[PDB]
């Protein structure tokens, strides 16, 4: 199969392509045309031009309706979206069916709804002459939005940036991850078939450095760049846009902690930490790679977790009760296994996992690894401070509330934390002292799309979610009328 | 006179120093101790540690009452602050008495109040098990805020940053412009005498490149950098913080237009452009350096403005009916005089001014220039497109509304615009189509401190003012409780 | 046997019926079953109980979706709703097609959406013991809402109350006007077919006093009473609910003015006042019955308006260029004719109309009156102070701005006013001085469902629209957690 | 001591005077001049004219400063206000100094602040012709506000209404309770000395029926009636204003419950219920008169409470560690002892209290009763269902969460509830199911002035607190400009 760019209402190829690899089994799924500078430029210019076309004349109610028509379009090809996401990533079918695609549909519908009910402010004031004045605010499109996205929840995160950009009347030039270009390509078809005017949504394929990613980022025609990926890539991109002083919104790594206090419901914590460490084969920015458990229940916790971890079915996306699929790619398994080793050297006890499973079939040419649990490491070990982004956690005991708060916060990252406790005072007292953007108490990755959703310190810049997306993807302008 | 740094509750000197010059007569006002990389380091460390002391334990109410006392202490020393801003900048006394110092006072009071009345959000949601969940947001300090401010409205822009930073419970390290250090140092004294705990507010004197400015900007202990200055300086600072992925807030240059339509109140428009072009001797980012006037009134508008500009009194800050002081320094005057020549070279008719007035007294050693009006340059001329930041405007005719709108918007800046018309529809039809952060109709620089206040494109990054300042100087964190 | 009640999920008849008459020709359209005290009680109890059934358990997202299915179900029977509205009221078919039915559908949609996007508040505080507390608010259904609506925009006004009621999770007992019951009956069939659970929406037919209206108003089981109708009926209802201290929300009469200044677009103003005085045969609470025109344009305005008014086509709802239908009933027609005479006794010049047109066909048995224009009455004439609710305006000259503002405000009502001027200052300076809930400048009855939409003084009690409807139809509860 | 009315800038006496009696010892404190209908009229008319005078021309920020001046005036006479509250009511001096007087000051300050920070809304919309329109809202004074307040928290509740009234630019005619007129009279003095324009604040003394209160309530010149007091008086007043359709805001009775679960911190819960039942001698609308305790800890709870209640000191307001003063009056004490007898007749075990203490001094001429606990009554008993408004609670066991929720909600009132539990889920699951305006978990009457603060069912009509007071005390008007 072939994946083409979508520029100014046209599918187009390039002077080059790269392969897209299925990671269940190393096989080739598709050729993907790499967008070059000229093609990027042609994309930005057409998104510029589309702002002064029929898109820009739509009322907010008619724009909202079209976006709902985009969402209806995805629902109408639902099983194709599932297949494309799975194929690219190895994600279990069931989870692409209940989380990834439905969420993408809800991203468009939610931001269309926000854009319809959103309004601005009126300020009255007195003047020397006694006649007064009015200041009012108006909401406009920011302009052309560059969107660069990652591979771990391809459609979910691509639509999280694209839906609010379009809802706010912007136009978009979007560059999905090289590793998962398929669901995005299908979206371009949904856009086209829905009647989205040419130039409004442009899809470019490519890599980062020296490819479409970077050219987008350096193009003076964009007004903003929203990005999700590695912290180091954020810093790079921040440098690249600096001369145009472009608006930037970044969601970046974390090294997230879960915390289990003595008075937690132990079973629920074990189950919750299981999900939080090994969901999507631990390839979510939100996953817990450090776990702190109070000393009085530490051994029981580690035993319980070891057991549930070994019951995880690691297999075919469509295999009966499968829980995990592979990593995204071999290159990413190379990094993960490299942490697995570094853990050993640094002194870790391997409670479970620690290498790759053996299938005796095509999956052995894929990119699977095992759910791993470590113990024994100190707070300064590299395997406890750096993001691995695999199905791994380290577990460590603690004694004191103040102590464990300090240990959770002793990080250059700040995305999420989960806390397990049945106590009312503790939950609210400890939550507010954790230096992260998202705390969950007795659950994990529960989602309400109205909330601010982002991290502090190296884990982000700005916030998105709810009115914070409405603010980022819009230009607020103040008009003052002297009376 | 000597101006010391203020670090961790103590006024301190440095190993080096530089001169503060009175632009009215070129004389020495004070010596100012440059802070080195090392002292910048102490100020930051102390500001970090101040977060974990008494300041960090005050209620929102007590924090606000202490900020009201800062304001009372400026008020108690009102005339000394007036004298300080005048000496540094040459500004007319009446302007410092009515705009500059009362605004620095109201900036503290406004943000104190905003901090008392501000709340966050509560979201309720259903969950699969029927028990529901709550997500609530809380408002924390961002951390250490680095503040770097310009020389044109020194205490006003300085406090516009420091007030919300402190009201949101941050600690601060602030670097005022080398050209206008006095009011900031007096402010450090007020802070001290009001009992602001040590480390909350730190004042570091110095320059930018390879100095205090640069150092603050590179220190990893800061959580954010807020800045007002040149667009290119913004670009540099954005590169400098990119490795730490620090929150950034920028208010940068402009090349602002005023538009005078045929049905304008002409005499009121002439007066308004006079004020918008020549206030503070054109040294305000808000000033109008491009002016568009409908062809049927262009010649009469030009003649009227000439007359009014030639009546302006250019002189001592406390001279009788003084309207305009000098430029900030000889170096800035060199830059302005250079653009004055450039305009003649690009074909300008000099309608008035275009040189330096001759006093035959001490002021001739100062940094004065004449108010200047040009005519006859094309929209491509550099003088019509680059920020001069002097008492100058160019005046060009137009015939058509859509035409003028495109000429205003054809610029890389987007700070402000003023429009003059008596027509209800036009006011609101035209205003919304200007691609700037601030439009005024039939006035200029009329302020309501609740509004968003900043520009688009090269004129800004983020927004401040009202709840935009509270959003930027706070960390908004989400807490999700599964019920 | 044609129009039934709908109580607890079944259509039911009653012990007595009353005639519904077509105002186009005085013919019987239907027999309507009048609910008695016992049936009103059965409806309140069933609504009470449905709050504890499945309706009570739906999530906000699912409730909203169900409300969108109510909307979809109206859309699917679009032409039957049109035919129903037209049959009861004689409204022109094109108007029912473009205003009445689409707005009823959008009422349901807009409020479903607001229910989904609305959130509440979170307040942090300090406490003496240094642990702090949180206060947060939650929105809950008020309970059973009793809805009593009028005959002039039947489905539009009925759903304007029913949609936010249901959107906030209440249940409803709703009594449409005796003169226009058909569209509400069809609405119940839509509710039924959409699977709205039994008891959630209940329809009772009848009159006011000694009938279903009054009984609903006195029943101790309702939590609120929302009403649209005459002021005097509002007072009676406020007394009836007083022992129960029920929440109330009333939208009552007005005696609205239009004001035309010398600088208006005169042709637009004549067209504007034509719509504002004669739309729906002047049977809209928002219609202009008093017009003030500046003396320099008075004769011209009056002459232009005469011509336009005598070009209005008064006739059959499906007749070719029809503009006006009949009045709602012979009873309402006699009230209006009684005012037409009083106008002549009080000294009015009849510029046009003043009686009933002669059709020489079955329309002569209907309830038509002519569009009428008066001149020469005094500001204290009863015809200029009491609401007529017919297709009638009096036009009076004025001279000064202060004077006409005082005459507009000299009224016990305060619903709406329209102002015609092209001057920017005047628009904003006058509009703000008019003591009404709604001012339109250079237009009339322009509608944005997000806005507060009601009147002051005798014209209203409380306020609906936007977040104001969400406030009224919700119970807001504050929960305080000591930490 | 004499207490005059304050009408139109002047203190004035009346044709008749009544006695204010000190409830500690039955001695005469003052004569109070009852206002008659003519004087009420005089007040309302002055208040109307005051809206067109200097008060009406104040900027918001000036109005606010002046309200801060009122608060400073009270702060300057702090101990005189303390002595005046104490003498009228017998409340402990420490309660007056820590709650009553400071809250009255903070009411004025909080609302002044809110008046300065508050803005309104801007709605942009499309129109047929593609030019669009704008809807903006403005905030105006409502008009004259009639205020009627009770005797239990005289100055706190009086100023809780007067303050937001004045902050929103209304004028006021206010009638304190005949039982507690002194602090309000001193408030009139403060207003006058603060330069509050004549007619802006008017004070009238008297009773309800056939006196100042009724007459206020029936005057056509008021725009609204805010009222705190018994539910029955609520109804009477809602009737009286019905002919005028005046805005109304009522805070009314309750029969509040406290619920102690098995996992409560029992000693904290005992202290909390002791404070919630016996503060101000149970004469707060917020007090718990019904308490439910889990069966497993019921006996231990009652024992513990008995001991603590028997250690309460009942006596003079300045007596050492006094906890309770007398009831407000001999009449109120007759009502309370009536309910003490009824309880015995209905079968209650008197756990402690149940009579009047014996003092052997002037306190035996006062209106003291003992703190009283009952056990053994059924949910239907009158003493468990009707509001007593003295220092009494009944305690009953329970077994199941859903059961105790139903028992609390089984009431015609819905003011407040307090819940004691250490369990996180329980606090939030149970809180949200209680049908009241205000729930406290692990505390009672902890207050943040930003919150909504009122009850549901018979306990209330409308809501005040934070922006709910700004909504009630303002006229929000919508202006729509066709562009
Ligand atoms: N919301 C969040 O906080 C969040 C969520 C999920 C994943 N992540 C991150 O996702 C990452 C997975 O992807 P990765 O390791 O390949 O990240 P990456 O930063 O290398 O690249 C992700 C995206 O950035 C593009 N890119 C890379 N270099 C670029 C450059 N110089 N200029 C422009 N674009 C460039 C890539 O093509 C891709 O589309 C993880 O490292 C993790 O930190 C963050
Ligand atoms: N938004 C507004 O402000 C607005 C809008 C449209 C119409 N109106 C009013 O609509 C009115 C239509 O005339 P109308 O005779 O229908 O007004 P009405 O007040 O007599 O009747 C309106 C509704 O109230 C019910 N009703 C009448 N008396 C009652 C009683 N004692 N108890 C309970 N319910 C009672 C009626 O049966 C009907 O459903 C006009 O007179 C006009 O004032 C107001
Ligand atoms: O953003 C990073 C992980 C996100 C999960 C989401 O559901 C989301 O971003 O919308
Ligand atoms: O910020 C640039 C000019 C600012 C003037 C102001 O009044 C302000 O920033 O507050
Ligand atoms: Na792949
Ligand atoms: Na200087
Ligand atoms: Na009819
Ligand atoms: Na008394």
């Amino acid at each position: 199969s072939q994946l083409l760019n979508y520029i100014d209402g046209n599918f187009v190829t390039s002077a080059s392509s790269f392969a897209n690899i299925n990671p269940v089994n190393g096989k080739l799924i598709s050729d993907v045309f790499e967008a070059d500078a000229k093609q990027v430029n042609e994309a930005v210019v057409a998104a510029q031009n589309a702002l002064k076309g029929p898109w820009g004349k739509l009322s907010v109610q008619d724009r909202a309706a079209l976006i709902h028509k985009i969402a209806d379009g995805i629902q109408a090809r639902f099983e194709e979206f599932v297949a494309a996401e799975v194929a690219d990533t190895g994600r279990p079918v069931h989870q692409a069916r209940t989380l990834d695609i439905p969420r993408a549909i809800a991203n468009f519908r939610t931001f269309a709804d926000l854009a319809k009910t959103s309004h601005t402010d009126l300020f009255e004031m007195s003047t020397s002459d006694g006649s007064g004045a009015l200041n009012y605010t108006v909401r406009k499109p920011l302009g052309v939005i560059g969107v660069i996205s990652p591979w771990n929840l391809p459609l979910l995160l691509f639509t999280w940036k694209v839906a609010p950009a379009l809802a706010c009347g912007n136009t978009v030039v979007a560059k999905p991850s090289e590793e998962s270009p398929s669901s995005a390509t299908l979206l371009a078809e949904v856009m086209h078939d829905a009647g989205v005017p040419p130039g409004v949504f442009n899809l470019i394929h490519g890599f980062g450095k020296d490819s479409a990613g970077e050219f987008l980022t350096q193009h003076p025609g964009i007004s903003a760049l929203t990005f999700t990926g590695e912290s180091k890539t954020g810093s790079t991109i921040m440098k690249a846009v600096a001369d145009g002083v472009k608006e930037v919104s970044f969601e970046l790594g974390g090294k997230n902690a879960a915390v289990v206090f003595a008075d937690a419901d132990l079973d629920a914590a074990i189950e919750g930490v299981l999900r939080s460490s090994f969901t999507n084969s631990g390839q979510v920015c939100l996953c817990s790679e450090r776990v702190y458990v109070h000393r009085s229940i530490f051994d029981e916790f580690v035993s319980g977790l070891k057991v549930e971890a070994e019951r995880l079915v690691v297999g075919y996306p469509d295999q009966d009760g499968v829980n995990m699929g592979p990593l995204i790619s071999h290159g990413h398994r190379d990094k993960v296994l490299s942490y697995y080793r570094l853990a050993v050297d640094e002194g870790a006890t391997v409670v479970t996992g620690g290498g790759v499973p053996k299938f005796n079939d095509e999956r052995d040419q894929g990119a699977y690894v095992q759910p791993t649990i470590w113990t024994g490491l100190s707070d300064k070990a590299r395997c406890v401070t750096e993001e691995i982004f695999g199905p791994v956690c380290h577990i460590s005991p603690f004694d004191d509330e103040d102590e464990v708060i300090n240990r959770v916060n002793d990080s250059n990252y700040g995305l999420a934390c989960a806390i397990w406790t049945t106590n009312l005072s503790r939950a609210h007292r400890v939550s507010r002292q954790i230096h992260v953007g998202l705390v969950w108490v007795n659950t994990w990755y529960l989602r309400d799309l109205r909330t601010p959703f982002g991290g502090v310190k190296l884990s982000g810049l700005g916030r998105e979610g709810g009115r914070f997306s409405m603010d980022f993807y819009s230009d607020i302008a103040n008009i003052c009328i002297k009376i």
